[PDB]
Formats: structure tokens, C-alpha cells, sequence
């Protein structure tokens, strides 16, 4: 859905836009845990899952928030896998006290387990040159995978390896950014790494409200990096 021209420059992100992505993909708290159910809902279109965190130092509750009503229906009161970034400053006003809340993040438990792990394949280009990146870096042992599970895992290296979200002082060399997920069937869903406003750090992750999700059978991710 974007051509590498109109990239967002890394230059036009404003304020704490930086610090919030740094500490979004690179220094969050993760959700991510295997059959639990919730037909628990606060208002709009959420899942609560009340006595969720049982040793965290202010939350108790994880609350779940969706774009809609179909999509809360794919979820509400089934079997489910979680995988996704929390936080308090997430949630919208009116929030219990120590709820904390994820966008998205969901998938159905039944019958989505690989009996292989799947190692999802990168292609990386710097400046156009290919760099290798190892096999390892994103996996799931999902068929059914939320596009948040792929997305963490694909920027927290650009961040260990590329300083992706460092200031330019902190070695943060790339400017421009595209991660495409490309899959055998469907339109692939792409993000461009600079695209948000980041000084807003709790809609940041909006983006994975839609909880969307693809095949994790025979995909693969491409990642086009620019210093300039
Ligand atoms: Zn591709």
C-alpha cells in the first residue's frame, strides 16, 4: 500500500516521538500466553481479563480493546492465544485503577498450534543492499498470526541491530523505513516505521486494534531501510 518515496522522513517525528517508539518495540511489557477465556467486556468492543497479572507491580487486570463489534464476536468467551504489548497508558479514560490494556493481540487457541516452530524468513535491504538476517529473528507457532506477533518481534531487532529508533546522536543512521508482510494469498499489509505521530504514546499501537491476522504458512517478511 506504499511506494518508498513517500516514506515519512524520520526527521518530521516531533517530541517524545522517538523515545515512545524506543520504548514501544524495544523496551515494552508483552502479553503472551496460550488458552485463557474472557466473555468479560468493560464497554465497547473489549475483552477483560480480570486477575490476569498475578505478579506485576501495578496492574491486576488486562483488558483487550478492538475496532468493532465483528471482531470482539471472533473472540468473546472462545479459547485464545495472546500476544501483544500492554500498558496502563494505553487505555481510554475511565479505565479501572491497575487495568492495563493491549490493542488487538488475540487469536483462536483451537487448532492453531504448528507442530513445527515457524521461522519466518526476512528480506532486509540497506540503502538497496541486501543484509542477511537470521532465520531465527521472528517466529510463531501460530497458522493463524496476529501482524502485532510478526511486528514486535521484526522492529525489537531493527532496534538491537540498526538503532532504528535511536536519535541520530545515538547512532540512529536509518531515516526512512518500510516492513512488509508478505503473504501467499491476500494483499500484503504494509508500515511504513516513521508513519505515526510517536509523541502520542497511547495510540501508538492503534495501529493493532484491527487485530488483524494471516497465514503464517509460507510467508515472509521484507524490510527496506534508508540513511537517507
Ligand atoms: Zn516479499
Amino acid at each position: 500500500e506504499i511506494n518508498e518515496k513517500d516514506l515519512r522522513k524520520k526527521s518530521e517525528l516531533q517530541g517524545t516521538a522517538l523515545g515512545n517508539l524506543k520504548q514501544i518495540y524495544y523496551y515494552n511489557e508483552k502479553a503472551k500466553t496460550e488458552n485463557k477465556e474472557s466473555h468479560d467486556q468493560f464497554r465497547q468492543h473489549t475483552i477483560l481479563f480480570k486477575g490476569f497479572f498475578t505478579d506485576h507491580s501495578w496492574y491486576n487486570d488486562l483488558l483487550v480493546r478492538f475496532d468493532s463489534k465483528d471482531i470482539v464476536d471472533k473472540y468473546k468467551g472462545k479459547k485464545v492465544d495472546l500476544y501483544g504489548a500492554y500498558a496502563g497508558y494505553q487505555c481510554a479514560g475511565g479505565t479501572p485503577n491497575k487495568t492495563a490494556c493491549m490493542y488487538g493481540g488475540v487469536t483462536l487457541h483451537d487448532n492453531n498450534r504448528l507442530t513445527e516452530e515457524k521461522k519466518v524468513p526476512i528480506n532486509l535491504w540497506l540503502d538497496g543492499k541486501q543484509n542477511t538476517v537470521p532465520l531465527e529473528t521472528v517466529k510463531t507457532n501460530k497458522k493463524n498470526v496476529t501482524v502485532q506477533e510478526l511486528d514486535l518481534q521484526a522492529r525489537r531487532y531493527l532496534q538491537e541491530k540498526y538503532n532504528l529508533y535511536n536519535s541520530d546522536v545515538f547512532d540512529g543512521k536509518v531515516q526512512r523505513g518500510l516492513i512488509v508482510f508478505h503473504t501467499s494469498t491476500e494483499p500484503s499489509v504494509n508500515y511504513d516505521l516513521f508513519g505515526a505521530q510517536g509523541q502520542y504514546s497511547n495510540t501508538l499501537l492503534r495501529i493493532y486494534r484491527d487485530n488483524k491476522t494471516i497465514n503464517s504458512e509460507n510467508m515472509h517478511i521484507d524490510i527496506y531501510l534508508y540513511t537517507s
